[PDB]
DNA sequence: GTTGGATGGTAGT
DNA sequence: TAACGCTACCATCCAACC
């Protein structure tokens, strides 16, 4: 089994540099302006020049501008980046039809039937990197290993503009030596719980009682880590099937007034239903981000598909329930559809 | 006993 | 000082169903 994982470098910012090459070589910050006041919002991503100074995905735009007042600030044009992404995913499908698109900028290819060893895989990785450069002028990072998890780890190690193979001997080394916090799916909360248990490396999961591990981090995470530690993780590459589709928007000002919130909620439903593209959902959830940035939701699953008209009717009832059951003001409001027929 | 929807936690991007 | 946006998968609680 040979898996090749590709992740596009500083993606949104890189696309903007392709579209305007005078930007290349200096700080570029792509921003999600929320409209609440001038420069309210968050950074979607920045190029590596901006990252040197701490400007990166998730920080407030006002904070970025405090640090780098003279950087180029651009509004997120997600439809444009999606056009580029879709073209690159099509390029990748020419190298293998067994492709799992995992995000707007990354995919796993099962290349087992396309190459015979890691030497051939590495050369295919370079061909892929060259193809994407020729066609789209986008640099990417490639990770290659025996499964999805280690191909991802390989790319994480090699970025930006990298290519890295983690062969069988290195997999066994990493099971002993890799900080378990750097394993995909282990965030800060799980990492701290593992630490308390004295689990610092994957190999350490083999000498703790499963019941103790399970009790602390849950059954699914425990089984996942053990499978990796035994070098028996074998999750197949599978075609991505979207399970939910939604939109959430930021309100100009916080509110508990139904008629004030409704316009935003309806905008979210319209954009959401458009996104559905022939999909027919049986479940709807109204999602509210409260004034203190907590996320609350109310939902309903129907025995049949939900028409746009039913989505309008039901969403108001769900927003009403949130208001009735939660005293706090609402800051962001939206909808998510799921359980597609 | 057992499912599985409602709601939220965790992760990552 | 400010905190967008989107999606996946898992856990818990509890009403409905064996
Ligand atoms: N709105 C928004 N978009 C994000 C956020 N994080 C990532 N994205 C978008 C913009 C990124 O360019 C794109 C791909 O995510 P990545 O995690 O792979 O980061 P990126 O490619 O920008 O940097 P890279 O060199 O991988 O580190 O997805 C975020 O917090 N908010
Ligand atoms: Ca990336
Ligand atoms: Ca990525
Ligand atoms: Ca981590």
């Amino acid at each position: 089994g040979i898996v090749l994982f590709v992740d596009f470098d500083y993606f949104y910012a890189q696309v903007e540099e392709v579209l305007n090459p005078s930007l290349k070589g200096k700080p570029v910050v792509v921003c999600v302006f929320s409209g609440r006041f001038e420069d309210s919002g968050a950074v979607a991503t920045a190029n590596y020049e901006a990252r040197k100074f701490g400007v990166k995905a998730g920080i407030p735009i006002v904070e970025a501008k405090k640090i780098l007042p003279n950087a180029v600030y651009l509004p997120m044009r997600k439809e444009v980046y999606q056009q580029v992404s879709s073209r690159i995913m099509n390029l990748l499908r020419e190298y293998s039809e067994k492709i799992e698109i995992a995000s707007i900028d990354e995919a796993y290819l099962d290349i087992s039937d396309k190459v015979r060893d890691y030497r051939e895989a590495y050369n295919l990785g370079l061909e892929i990197k060259n193809k994407i450069l020729e066609k789209e002028k986008i640099t990417v990072t490639v990770g290659i290993s025996k499964n999805k998890v280690f191909a991802k780890i390989a790319a994480d190690m090699a970025k930006p503009n990298g290519i890295k193979v983690i062969d069988d001997e290195e997999v066994k080394r990493l099971i002993r030596e890799l900080d378990i916090a750097d394993v995909p799916g282990i965030g800060n909360i799980t990492a701290e719980k593992l630490k308390k248990l004295g689990i610092n490396k994957l190999v350490d999961t083999l000498s703790i009682e499963f019941d103790k591990l399970k009790g602390m981090i849950g059954e699914a995470k425990a089984k996942y880590l053990i499978s990796l530690a035994r070098d028996e993780y074998n999750e197949p590459i599978r075609t991505r099937v979207r399970k939910s589709i939604g939109r959430i928007v930021t309100m100009k000002r916080n509110s508990r007034n139904l008629e004030e919130i409704k316009p935003y909620l309806f905008r979210a439903i319209e954009e959401s239903y458009y996104k559905l593209d022939k999909r027919i959902p049986k479940a709807i959830h109204v999602v509210a981000v409260t004034e203190d940035l907590d996320i609350v939701s109310r939902g309903r699953t129907f025995p049949h598909g939900i028409s746009k008209e039913t989505a309008y009717s039901e969403s108001v009832k769900l927003l009403q329930k949130i208001l009735e059951e939660d005293e706090r003001k609402i800051r962001r409001i939206g909808v998510r559809f799921s359980k597609f027929i």
